[PDB]
């Protein structure tokens, strides 16, 4: 019936022990908060409870050596804790990690349960740790667990769900949800994101678009790489409507997972790209046209507090039904986008009908 929201005080209860400046700060999500309520959205959602994910539930999709481990993270002291965080690719380590990294998950779990029951329409939850770069036995890029790829394979065992689609518009490539999916027809991954054949962190060849899945998941895993920075919602709208959402109406999820990072948008220090806040709207519109409306975006990353802030609430309109906004850019995409759109589809094109034109 409504727009469920999921934030609680525990998400701010971990940060960089050695650098109090760090991006991937508790200052994210209190931000978001502060403006969603200052806009007037948070009254009109209905609050969700966070929950603790089970041992179980991270079972799905971590193994029991790698959870034991950061279960153990609790109990170490700030050199310990950096003696084992310097083992991964960029991520820092903080006593209270784990147990927010378990809200987080759960938060995810909690708008699933009430958007596949008919309580709720969609929701957003505002969760920190991110998830999209956490695999199977390591933490990666300020991840522990991966929380929408445990979500989608929740949904199946729970929920009954036979098609998951997860969209990934954070800047960066969610390298884990590919590796966690890679091989599985069922839960289709896209993810649009800053490459520039490479040297853009996290540095993969599998980030390119000749990365179509394997085995049985060929043509179910779509990436579509930016080579230039700068790009506008021209070219994320032109993304979606051309690629996307082709292959969304053909797959027939009947649950979508939006890895809602703003990082893109424009004004954040790293990410390079020139995407208004209002983008989102549109772009989270375009989503509730797939799967009865069943949408779940849980927050990735996103580092200028207050582009960040904007994002979320740009998406947050659209997830209320409230109008779509006046596009202030461009609605013609530029040539790079288009040689990218035009180099995934040629690499989809053979198992897409919709893409055949
Ligand atoms: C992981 C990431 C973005 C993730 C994201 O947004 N995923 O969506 C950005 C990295 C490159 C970064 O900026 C960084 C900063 C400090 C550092 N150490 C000093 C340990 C290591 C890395
Ligand atoms: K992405
Ligand atoms: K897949
Ligand atoms: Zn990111």
């Amino acid at each position: 019936t409504g727009t469920g929201l999921v934030y609680v005080d525990a998400f701010t209860r971990f940060h960089c022990l050695w650098d109090a400046s760090h991006p991937e700060c508790p200052a994210r999500v209190s931000t978001v908060m502060e403006m969603l309520e200052t806009e007037g959205l948070l009254g009109r959602c209905v609050q969700v409870e966070a929950r603790a994910v089970t041992e179980d539930e991270l079972l799905l999709v971590h193994t029991k050596e790698y959870v034991e481990l950061m279960k153990s993270t609790q109990n170490m002291t700030e050199e310990e804790l950096k003696t084992l965080a310097e083992k991964y690719d960029s991520v820092y380590l903080h006593p209270g990690f784990f147990s927010s990294a378990c809200l987080s998950v759960g938060s995810v779990l909690q708008l699933v349960d009430k958007v596949m029951t008919s309580q709720l329409r969609n929701g957003f939850s505002i969760n920190r740790p991110p998830g999209h770069h956490a695999q199977a036995d390591k933490m990666n890029g300020f991840c522990m667990f991966n929380n929408l790829a445990i979500a989608a394979r929740y949904a199946q065992k729970r929920h009954r769900v036979q098609r998951v689609l997860i969209v990934d518009w954070d800047v960066h490539h969610g390298q884990g949800i590919q590796y966690i999916f890679e091989e599985d027809p069922s839960v289709l991954y896209f993810s649009v994101h800053r490459y520039e054949d490479g040297s853009f962190w996290p540095h993969l060849k599998e980030s390119d678009s000749s990365s179509v899945g394997s085995g049985a998941g060929q043509g179910y895993n779509i990436n579509l790489p930016w080579n230039k920075v700068g790009m506008e919602s021209g070219d994320y709208i032109t993304a979606f409507q051309q690629l996307l959402l082709p292959v969304a109406y053909e797959f027939q999820p009947q649950l979508v997972l939006v890895a809602a990072g703003f990082d893109a948008v424009i004004g954040d220090p790293k990410g390079g790209m020139q995407v208004s806040p209002e983008c989102f709207s549109i772009l989270t519109h375009m989503l509730k046209g797939v799967a009865q409306g069943r949408l779940v975006l849980a927050l990735e990353g996103g580092y200028n507090l207050q582009s960040t802030a904007e994002g979320v609430c740009a998406s947050m309109r659209s997830l209320l039904g409230d109008p779509c906004p006046h596009l202030p850019s461009s609605g013609a995409p530029c040539e790079s986008a288009l040689k990218s759109i035009s180099k995934t589809i040629s690499d989809l094109y053979p198992f897409w009908k919709s893409l055949q034109t």
